[PDB]
């Protein structure tokens, strides 16, 4: 069956992406939360009642489950998380800069859970569809453009994730030496320049894509 190869394949590579986002494999937080307890997980609360929306640094366990997908975003690499907060902490500086940090982890953050809610809603899609096979209520061609459109999507999310993770390498090879050194204004600058666009767009993209399988 080209048709049961193509559907394998794709229930593979859903099940690899999902053992990624989580196999910390002993990953630990740091006490300082990588620089970001007192900086940029300080700005945000909880993203995935309302009103009990913890802070995103705090003891709570909805909140660590939160930012361990920011360190999944940044695939538990800890100096590449650390080199990360520690250009948060030089912005959290000046209080001006404290909404380019926000929109910077909403960036992030949201890319992360579209990312990883998309790759469940693919494996729901995956199984309605196979069903609705399996009771002929659709053929093998229906099914194949389907699980190919699926596919299509699946690649989307991927790259753009990959897009946001390219941004921050970017950012933190220019950056994570001397930031508390520079001029915090010219660094916000930079950012914003350079990097910010790249990354909210990675994150309107994966947040359709997601959308766009329901």
């Amino acid at each position: 069956s080209k048709l049961q190869t193509l559907k394998n394949e794709l229930i593979r590579a859903i099940s690899e992406e999902k053992n990624k986002t989580q196999n910390n494999f002993g990953f630990r937080e740091t006490y300082d939360q990588f620089k970001m307890k007192d900086s940029a997980f300080e700005l945000l609360d909880v993203i995935s009642d309302r009103s009990y929306a913890p802070q995103l640094n705090s003891n709570t366990p909805e909140a660590e489950n939160e930012r361990n997908k920011f360190y999944a975003l940044m695939d538990f690499d800890q100096y590449k998380i650390e080199q990360f907060g520690s250009i948060m902490e030089a912005l959290y500086n000046e209080n001006q800069n404290h909404s380019l940090i926000r929109e910077l982890m909403i960036s992030g953050l949201g890319t992360q859970i579209s990312f990883e809610l998309a790759l469940e809603e693919i494996n729901k899609k995956i199984e309605i569809f196979n069903q609705d096979y399996l009771n002929a209520k659709i053929n093998s061609f229906d099914f194949t453009m389907k699980l190919k459109e699926l596919k299509s999507k699946l690649n989307q999310i991927l790259d753009k994730r990959k897009e946001w993770s390219r941004q921050a390498d970017g950012l933190i090879a220019n950056a994570s030496s001397n930031s508390s050194l520079s001029d915090s204004k010219s660094l916000a600058e930079y950012i914003k320049k350079r990097y910010l666009d790249n990354m909210q767009n990675a994150r309107q993209s994966v947040l359709e894509a997601y959308i766009s399988i329901m």
